């Protein structure tokens, strides 16, 4: 057996890569190995594969590289069979060996093979056409080519160098494994219930509040460098609760002398007092010179009860969604986590029993983003009421004109500041505030910077994600309902004010909203949340 090296070189319409990584292949009549110029040298970046095919049975077995001690690898008798060549009269000469042309589709592409039976081994530089001979050139869609430069004999296959903890798995775990190698992800829940009940009660690990309603932890998160990007995943089902529930993953920054998680612990005394002039007061809502509201990295909306009320409400030609997925870019945020031991929280309002399951996910990624440039990141103001089953009062306060009036100080100078904004209304009734439109008025320093009606107007395409909505007379069902900026079963995206440049020293910011009067004991409250965004200097 005759072992031969066959170097390959990428071309695209013309265009030699110059600095490209080539792909090499080292086959004799009994096995094959594919792989590449730095996986040779060992100058590969991990993860990184290998495949090599045991001709004596056409066995495929793909080798994944994940860090220095452990590798995985699948196997697979059936890929080569599979592959379904048609064939063409077309023939020609590639370093001197006698080819002739192949051709495929896979998904919709045009695969052109050549190969060459002259040595009588086999090979290529991918998977495709690997039965079929030594393969020296493929074209995928005419444009990608994949040509060969030598061929050279060699002593003899030798892998053992190459391996010196292999772990054989399944398809798709395999891609899966690769796949979670490529990005850090940092655990946070798993199934964890949140609930509403007397028996809820904190444990070594995970700290809950409210009656259960409030789930929060203490994760340690990794410097992240400026050009990551960073995502927030959640999923959650119903476990009793049918309702149609404002939840919110959130953050507590404990950058000042008074936190939010002072207020969970020591109640909501302990939070600075806001008040309007309205006759009402509200706590922890506005910024204060040694007190800073919680962050919302992700405001979401849970739906009718998904999941335990699949099988229980049948409705003719709706097969219901199992469980609820939400994930939001929180990249703009990245100065507050990167480096930190922050402590994360997921928050649903309840008043069920069974309630609600979670699972909870961060996950920062190698980018070099040069979009989201900022650089700062302070909390101005915060009006949802997380603490809802734990003394804090509903956001009531733009019932007056000064609504939520916030002074603050910068030390130094910001350039292209934004104010990232979440706004939804509530008031569950036809002339509440969750049903009709209001226009949000944020201004600074008193001038009138940005002025909105926030308005959803597609929350009949999350029906199915719903399956205890209440369906009324007309038609329409809950869930189906146009609203002040959610739907059910869905996040609310914030919006990003421009606020242009802001100098150092006080500034005032302020949000009006035309609150509604109340009906009966229902009322119309506004969660809103407000998050400085900017460019230090000096």
């Amino acid at each position: 057996a005759q072992t031969y090296e066959i170097t390959y070189q990428n071309s695209f319409e013309g265009k030699i890569n110059p600095n490209q990584n080539h792909i090499i292949s080292i086959t004799n009549s009994d096995k094959t190995l594919l792989f590449n110029e730095k996986i040779k040298n060992k100058k590969a970046d991990f993860p990184f594969e290998v495949n090599e095919i045991n001709r004596k049975n056409n066995e495929v077995s793909q080798f994944a590289f994940l860090n220095n001690n452990e590798i995985v690898k699948t196997s697979d008798n059936t890929i080569l069979a599979k592959q379904e060549f048609k064939p063409t009269s077309e023939t020609g000469k590639i370093l001197g060996y006698n080819v002739k042309k192949a051709v495929t589709s896979v998904n919709s592409n045009t695969i052109e093979v050549w190969y060459t039976n002259d040595l009588k081994v086999k090979g290529g530089p991918s998977i495709l056409g690997q039965d079929l001979g030594l393969v020296l050139k493929t074209v995928r869609n005419g444009s990608s080519v994949v040509e060969a430069t030598s061929v050279k004999k060699i002593k003899a296959l030798d892998d053992q160098s190459l391996f010196n903890n292999i772990t054989e798995k399944d398809a798709l775990t395999y891609k899966d494994m690769i796949w979670k190698s490529r990005f850090i992800t940092i655990p946070v829940f798993e199934n964890e219930t949140i609930n509403f009940s007397d028996a809820s009660k904190s444990d070594q690990v995970i700290q809950r509040f409210g009656n259960g309603t409030i789930i929060l932890k203490k994760v340690k998160i990794p410097e992240i460098k400026q050009g990551n990007t960073i995502f927030v995943e959640l999923k959650q089902k119903s476990n009793g609760d049918a309702y149609d529930r404002t939840g919110d993953v959130f953050i507590i920054p404990q950058e000042r002398a008074i936190s939010y998680y002072t207020g969970l612990t020591q109640g909501v005394k302990s939070l600075p007092v806001y008040q309007n002039g309205n006759g009402k007061s509200y706590q922890g809502v506005a910024l204060t010179p040694d007190y800073l509201p919680f962050i919302e990295l992700m405001r979401f909306f849970t739906p009718f009860g998904i999941g335990h009320f699949n099988e229980k409400i049948q409705l003719k030609g709706k097969n219901w969604h199992n469980n609820t997925p939400y994930r939001q870019d929180i990249t703009e945020l990245r100065p507050q986590l990167s480096g930190k031991e922050i402590l994360i929280g997921a928050f649903i309002g309840n008043y069920d029993k069974g309630g609600h399951q979670i699972s909870l996910e961060l996950s920062i990624h190698p980018d070099q983003q040069k979009i989201v440039n900022n650089n700062f990141v302070l909390p101005v103001f915060n009006t949802t009421n997380v603490m809802e089953m734990a003394g804090q009062d509903y956001p009531t306060m733009f019932n007056s004109d000064k609504g939520v009036e916030v002074e603050f100080i910068l030390t130094k100078d910001l350039k292209n500041a934004q104010l990232r904004y979440i706004t939804t209304g509530h008031g569950g009734w036809g002339a509440g505030d969750e049903f009709v439109p209001k226009e949000n008025s944020i201004y600074l320093d008193g001038k009138l910077a940005h002025a909105f009606t926030p308005w959803r107007t597609d929350c009949g395409s999350y029906r199915l994600f719903n399956p205890a909505s209440g369906n009324f007379e007309d038609g329409l069902s809950s869930s189906d309902l146009s609203r002040s900026n959610w739907c059910p079963g869905t996040i609310t995206n914030p919006v990003y004010i421009n606020l242009g440049n802001l100098n150092a020293g006080k500034h005032t910011i302020q949000v009006k909203i035309p609150q509604g009067a109340p009906e009966g004991s229902s009322q119309s409250f506004w969660n809103v949340s407000g998050v400085l965004l900017g460019q230090e200097h000096h």
